[PDB]
């Protein structure tokens, strides 16, 4: 792809944070912790699961980021509309304005209703992600395999600003303590 020029920095928005995430001092990477980070409750944060939004809102033009999944065995990522439910139980879907691929069990799917199995042959290090305000495109890229086509949503209806979204997952295992790091431009 050809998609680098439009690169944005991403940072982390702390006040959407589920309260067991810690963010670092950049704003540009995110683990999950063992216990409560002891912080106060309030409306933005994810309630059920290990997400956060970045700060920046998107409401034109082309965008651009790079994620760093080394070593995780599970994590959400895309883009999502500013006005996305924060709690309870929810699916990552167009329909609940989620643009979503994710690692779940040793495969690679897309978060459309029903979710759709991708074919990875190198499993990436790191994501790039793109997106189109105006034509109503989202689309990823596997970075480790020389920027290879993962997925596109086209025909997406935004109906809102969007937000970079992540979720780092759930730890039951042991083996997904890393953190998503916003790789440099
Ligand atoms: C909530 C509004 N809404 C949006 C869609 N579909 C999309 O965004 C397309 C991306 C692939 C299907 C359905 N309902």
């Amino acid at each position: 792809h050809h998609h680098h020029h439009h690169m944005v920095h991403i940072t982390l928005d702390r006040n959407t944070a589920n309260s067991w995430l810690i963010i670092s001092k950049d704003r540009r990477q995110v683990r999950m912790g063992d216990t409560h980070q002891n912080v106060s409750d309030n409306k933005e944060r994810f309630s059920n699961y290990p997400m956060v939004l970045g700060a920046q809102r998107f409401s034109s033009g082309k965008m651009y980021w790079e994620v760093d999944v080394t070593q995780k065995e599970a994590w959400d990522l895309g883009v999502c509309r500013d006005s996305v439910q924060r709690k309870g139980q929810f699916s990552l879907s167009p329909e609940n304005g989620f643009w979503t691929i994710w690692l779940w069990q040793d495969s690679y799917e897309a978060g459309t209703s029903p979710q759709t199995t991708l074919h990875i042959q190198v499993p990436p290090c790191q994501i790039g992600i793109f997106v189109d305000y105006e034509a109503g495109v989202v689309s990823f890229y596997n970075i480790t395999d020389h920027g290879s086509l993962i997925y596109t949503f086209s025909e997406c209806v935004f109906a809102g600003p969007l937000r970079p979204f992540f979720n780092v997952g759930f730890n039951y295992s042991g083996g997904n303590a890393a953190p998503l790091k916003l790789c440099p431009l």
